[PDB]
């Protein structure tokens, strides 16, 4: 919960190995920019030039540690950013400093952007007194999910149980191939041999209702209109009481009030990751000394 | 250059290693959802719900190929997409189709989204009467460059070693630095004197960063009059809105950051439609 | 649950990568024995010389497929093996068959041995009238996790709330790090508001009660003797019906009925993976000219 | 032979990549446990709750060194383990200690179980006055051979010719493929212009003699009963005194004295790796911060 | 051209990953040789027993650093070696020292044998008055590109290339280069292999920066390029194929700008090095 | 022996991984060259422009089999090549065929040059009435070791003595680390309970006689002039043991006959892999129907 203790969430080995691949991706051969740089001791200042939330310090750190550079932060992880802010200093050999600059900035930029979009969107949820949770989707970038998931958590959103946990989602496609929703749900509880929580993706009011009577614990109301969403939700908590309702599909920071309803527990926003602009950063080398 | 023959731009072996990496990332553990759906033959339709350019077919196929699934495309690669269009059909064992579903869609969503974004950058520069080429930057998602650069290519967007303004500060002076790269270029700048100096001891290109449109053409003018051999690039704060203001009589390339940093993904989905 | 339908659980790409690394581990140099054997087409019989459950056909297949060989099974995945049974036939070039013999047999032997031990434990507990569930532990051979999980499943063992990823496991060591159970459970609940499955591992009746009071959804009773376990479960279910009681530590196939009890939900057995002797299989050719 | 220089056998870079992959397998995603425990400096005690031999210090060390943790040993590698013995201390940040607990414990359990089984068998053949040597087999767990070979050696089992120097192993499948042992052994020697060591697996006294008259250097007497094993080895040693006699198949620690004999050189026991119970070890924190 | 800052060309993380697979390749199983030697602190001397250019220091250092050993270099990267020269000292446990020997000596041998041959050819072409660059090719050992590309660089050697087979597969020397600029967008340069002047003027017409004239004989090669550098001035012309240390003067000419030789990587003897333990603890 | 069936020695999964890494190294980024050629069914012919021995078909095939192309060979593996020779043709999509050109040619060139140099050295030493064997060494290119060791075998040099000869090598760096050849040879023997051959590497006549007195089976005479080698070798007969003599050190084709002597049993030439010029091959497209 506390934004700063969350650095402890990232597993050191797979994070080291994930930063290793990125470094390899970007310089596959001889680095001629080093020959201009020299290997003289140097320093750079990291300027944040965008409003938002700051997230991604552990990835930033690990990248420069791999190049045996050191980094000193003046804002914590989760600080509000007010443009043109000194956030950090980086020290090490010039050529290693400039090797790690792209990857590092690029990583911080998008991580912060997704924390920033997430923060905005939870401030919109409390704005309309809504007392459910804002969540992300699995609509992440192949190869980059550790970073994006961390951003959502920093900016206050939540990883869906999809990998924050494990709930056996049934998508319509599951429903289609299983032969209807009832079949797919006992096949969903066939496997897990305990009080499981099963969730169904539902595109229409009829689908939602069959799913609940089939005994699902969450109903996902996908790509509904606010007009038809709340009537659908109200019935399904007159159906069963423990059935949570989740809303995804076409939800944006502006029109999110329209989805915050008396009768929705969760809102998943695909744009937290698919549409979030990257925060603007730059690493300007200050002195050589 | 064919709207649809650039799928050949990808080396097959590196593609399968990239795909394989993505798939093991997604489902390390056992796949219980496979039991829900079973292994019966199946088909799904790829639907495009956004406007834009289509991009990333080769990654899409390599995913499903690695899973023993075949793919029929109904549009060329790089064709335009007007919403709720049927883009393709994917066939194979139900559980293998669902296994590839999100890596494929998330991949195709971001590739198209960048290509879409490039296309708008070149169409506004084409329409605002300007010669040259619109390029991307290196502001890419780590571990995802191959996808993102292919996406620029398909969208119509645009050597030696580049020298940003930190190699200059590190090597001491622009005059000493240009040398330093040539001893074995796009020098960066924040002033006019620095852009004139940039071409010395033999330099070949320039890149102006975070300049107002009004302040750049008097810089730009004096370079065809310095040594006409060097091109001039504009960079920084170029967006879809403010694109014509940065096009100039003496601006050869315009590389923007927001075609990859601020380019929303396109809405796709994949529905199964008949199952036996 | 349907035993041939269990093959569907192995993710194909990581199954292929796993098989590939085994073969590389086993023959990285020059294969001189191929000179003795030639490449002529051949056929071999798989013989089961041990009693138990057959488990591991998907690994066996994959191994021989990367060697361009073909397997026909006579028993389905999950069968009871009655010693000296002709279980399968393997067709391909002589040298490719012998190249896969060792990794294939060692894989099949170790998986089946785990399924044989699990099936015997599921039925020992069945036989005593216990409606709880036998599960396996996380005490697995590093690198062989996927095979060993699959073996448990073919034999009837269960899968835990973990792996599914919807459970924070606070062990004794976490308690001590956190200052005690009450603080430990609260930090665990604050990992994220919404995935409230906290299991607390406990070594005394008092420790279980505090965990139950602090809001623990499961209680792992560790290394209790049967005459300590049963009273402890009985009072916990008397005062905390919604908490689930899982017992582990010290359980064998011999004493397992002693550990069944009407208030034990899950018995997880380390021996299933840590002392499950491997079954005996062999693979012989029967024509080559 | 002396068990503490045995650690010198492990190649550092291969060992590190092995430990690196095991860790990645065990925690590929976010580590919510860490927030419960924090990152304060801690100390855990390694307890040995089972009788046997203690093998695996190099793997246990490498696991924790990659998590920037330290180990102090109180017992040398190889030393006998008397139940409930305090065998090591591990110092580090709390969450890093618990990140390594499971893999380190599971690795040490297996390696020690195998060394324990080897040592019990080595000693049973020494009390019985046998001049021969007990060995393991290639019947290891895939991807884990490095630990299991090491376990065998610390327990006192011997190396084969596939370990030191070369060997062509003509298994009974190779006899059938070449069509005859004379044809199989002479194909084997064709693998080099220099003197080879060729071992033929034999299932009967007939095949043993045919193997020896064929120029076999070693003879693996697979699965004889002791009534046939001793006349066979007595014949071989008399009339082919240069031939080495190895026995394997169906050997147990109980019947091992029946397979000893003055003309058996080596006894490869498969159970040493497929029916060797892991030792029970635990890692308990004993203060934090 | 820098002299000893060329160590900085090599990207550190790619380097340790590469050295890593070299060590896992050489030592898959158990290390029985360590029981002979032990782990006592010790010290070894690197000997150069061959004349030539010394190249490969970053690889040598990387290999032994991975084994927790230390290296002291007595000669800078790029020196000429005259034999029996004492070039370095390596420090660390006895078993870790010998663990790195075979992959350390092999890498150095190849790297410095290829720098040697680059120097020998750079000199020979210099002795013929020729003022253009001597480059290597891509006929490298597979998996070893980085080490060989660095070797040539230490030795003094040096866009999209349309080989003869892209002329055939496109269907004309002419259409290949314009389908080459097609999606290249002015971003990359175009070089084209040719076996006659017909072909050469075609590719220069169509705006190809460089012409490579493959397997011409020196009579034929020199009037070719004179004629060619005239019609289109800015087209740099390269000759290659069948070029050796000895016949290199016959391939140097007023109008050749680059000479690629495949001997420089496919026929570059390794240098003789050795690593002997001394004055032990 | 039979060079045609030594393809059997190559393990298929290791071959495939090796070939993948080379393909990865050769095409790191986009292949714009592929746009010029296209993906139409075409074919090329493989031209041996150089004389020698043909070796390396399995790596050639494997490369093009990874790329979805097929190879028909007109000469068997191991055949003396006469230049102006058409050796094979290859069919596939154009861009794929040209994607495999470079790596296939470089590999076949280097393998065949190593084999050609080995065949030369074997024939030359037969021509001098010498009956020892020519062998290669482990001076092999890292990452390429398999191809070089194979080529050696194809051309008739032993590359596998330390894989198959029951042989263990005691370098003179061991002798020094162990302090005297007396204990180097004793430690080398300690590791095995079976008799093994020990080869000691000597730089002088003193070192040689001490190694034979120590019990060495082979003595490697390293870097002797021919002038000092053969007196040294004749003298060791003083031992008269089945003590073999091996010569090594700068033995090239141009000086090999001077090292052939009646008291030299093995000659190992590092230049067969360090200084073996590569054969000239080209792969030219002809028709595109």
């Amino acid at each position: 919960m506390d934004a700063e203790g969350l650095a402890l969430l990232l597993p050191p080995v797979t994070l080291a190995a994930l930063v290793d691949s990125w470094l390899r991706e970007d310089c596959p051969g001889l680095n001629y920019a080093a020959l201009v740089s020299g290997a003289g001791p140097s320093q750079a200042a990291l300027w944040a030039k965008s409003p938002g939330v700051l997230a991604g310090q552990p990835f930033f750190d690990a990248i420069f540690t791999q190049l045996n550079c050191q980094v000193s932060w003046f804002l914590p992880e989760g600080s509000k950013l007010v443009p043109v802010a000194r956030v950090a200093e980086v020290r090490g050999p010039a050529h290693c400093l400039l090797l790690g600059e792209r990857v590092a900035l690029n990583t911080l930029a998008r991580c912060s952007g997704i924390a920033s979009a997430a923060a905005a969107a939870v401030e919109a949820a409390r704005g309309a007194g809504w007392t459910g949770h804002v969540a992300g989707t699995r609509k992440t970038t192949p190869g980059f999910r550790l970073v994006e998931k961390y951003g959502l958590l920093v900016g206050g959103a939540a990883s869906h149980r999809y990998d924050l946990g494990g709930l056996v989602m049934v998508k319509d496609n599951h429903v289609v191939a299983a032969g209807g929703v009832e079949k797919a749900v006992r096949a969903a509880r066939q496997a897990a041999d305990f009080t499981l929580k099963v969730e169904v993706e539902c595109s229409s009011l009829q689908e939602a209702v069959q799913a609940a009577e089939a005994g699902a614990d969450l109903v996902l109301l996908d790509n509904f209109k606010p007009e038809e969403l709340h009537p659908t939700a109200t019935v399904l908590k007159a159906q069963f009481p423990s059935v949570a309702v989740e809303a995804s599909g076409g939800i944006t920071l502006d029109n999110l009030p329209q989805f915050c309803g008396p009768h929705i527990d969760v809102i998943s926003m695909g744009m937290l990751t698919q549409a979030a602009p990257a925060l603007d950063f730059s690493l300007k080398l200050f002195a050589k000394e």
